Order: structure tokens, then sequence, then C-alpha cells
């Protein structure tokens, strides 16, 4: 599938719990706490890197967070968690600015799913974009799905049709795309490492 659609005003829900890194996308889980791909929240530390809350072309800010630490997920599934620092240098709080998506508890094959995240960031100014398609495949912790996608959209929530998340977006092959499946042992790692 390909249709791909700007949120230009990402302020509302569940919008405003999708995050920008430089280099790709990530989800809002809970009390300063991101999941995204770990080569993105491990790259991200080369520089390290400040994320945007919910950037949209049209959006109030957001505000940009400084990363705390990472916790990358044990096994070879491409998930690390984020945590930021609350406060960001212009003293908005992360926790007032966007919202933790709930989980999906897992999905089926043919399911109607959503892919939000930041395709080209680099060269739209970071504008978001929501994508729409299927799941085609479902196995263990993996998933294929058809939403259109491209660099960038690494780490980006695949929510079903009720807003909750499924799992994220870590590869391509394009319209055949792979994602991290949330079975309950990799959504109680990440609930685990939520800040309270």
């Amino acid at each position: 599938e390909k249709n791909v659609k700007e949120i230009t005003d990402a302020t509302k829900e569940p919008y405003n719990s999708v995050v920008a890194f430089v280099g790709g996308t990530g989800v809002v889980v809970g009390k300063n706490t991101i999941v995204t791909n770990k080569h993105i929240a491990k790259s991200n530390d080369i520089f390290k890197n400040r994320v945007s809350a919910h950037h949209s072309s049209k959006g109030k800010g957001g505000g940009n967070y400084d990363v705390k630490d990472i916790v990358e997920y044990p096994g070879k599934e491409d998930l690390a968690i984020v945590h930021v620092h609350e406060t960001s240098t212009e003293g908005l709080n992360f926790n007032k600015n966007v919202s933790y998506t709930k989980f999906a508890d897992g999905a089926k094959v043919k399911d109607r799913i959503s892919v939000i995240g930041y395709p080209k960031g680099a060269q739209t100014k970071y504008k978001m974009f929501e994508s729409t398609g299927t799941i085609n495949h479902i196995s263990g912790t993996f998933m294929e799905f058809d939403a259109y996608a491209q660099p960038g959209n690494s780490g980006s929530p695949v929510l079903n049709s009720k807003h909750e998340l499924i799992g994220i977006l870590y590869a391509g092959s394009s319209e055949k795309n792979f994602g991290v499946y949330f079975t309950p042992q990799l959504k109680e790692f990440i609930q685990n490492n939520i800040e309270k």
C-alpha cells in the first residue's frame, strides 16, 4: 500500500506519542520513556543528540529533550528503550507534552495498521507522516506489513485500528516492511524499563 499523509499538527493523540530522532522515529510508552530501534538509540549516542516530541510542520512544539540513557533489549530483536531528561533546556516537561501509547497485546494477519514517523525527515524538515497498510505475516517477535515506508521510519510505531501499539518498524526490503512484534515477553521488558 502507498497511502501516506502528512500529520501537520501532531499535538493530538496518538500523534503526540511519536518522537523524532536524527535518523528515525520512536514512540512514547510511559514516563520519560521511549521505544525505538537499537541503531537509532545507539547512533544517536555518538552525536548524543536531542529527541523532538512529536515534531510537525504546524503543531506547537513539543520541546526537544536530552537523552539520559538507553537500555538495549538483550536478545536479537531490534528494540531499545530510551530515557529522556524530563525537562528540556527551554523548560518544557516531557510528560506534559506527550501521551503514552497503550499496547495492543498482539494482532492478526490482515489487520489494518498505521505506521507513523519521519520518512526522509532530514529532507522534509522532519514532517510527520502516517502510512496505512496491512499485516501480512506474524511469527514470534517478527512481523511483516505493507504500509509504505522509507529511511527515517526506523523505530516507527505500528498502530492498530484502535491506536494501540503492536510493535515498531525496523527494516524495509518499500511496501514490504518488517517490524518487531511485541509479544508478552517484549511488553514485559518495555514496561519493566519505564521510569517511575
